[PDB]
């Protein structure tokens, strides 16, 4: 199911987005994009969705 990998990259993109705004420190910030480009990236691979905007449907 497309959706299952769907909410994998939504749920760290969030998590990116609530740390920063915790005025967290870069590393925080840094690490955690990281994590979600990875989520990124598998979706790349069946044809370049990436992560698609307006969070899972």
């Amino acid at each position: 199911d497309s959706l299952v990998l769907y909410n994998r990259v939504a749920v760290q993109g969030d998590v990116v987005r609530e740390l920063k705004a915790k005025k967290a420190p870069k590393e925080d910030v840094d690490a955690a994009v990281k994590q979600l480009l990875s989520l990124k990236a598998e979706y790349k691979e069946k044809t370049g969705q990436e992560y698609k905007p307006g969070n899972p449907p």
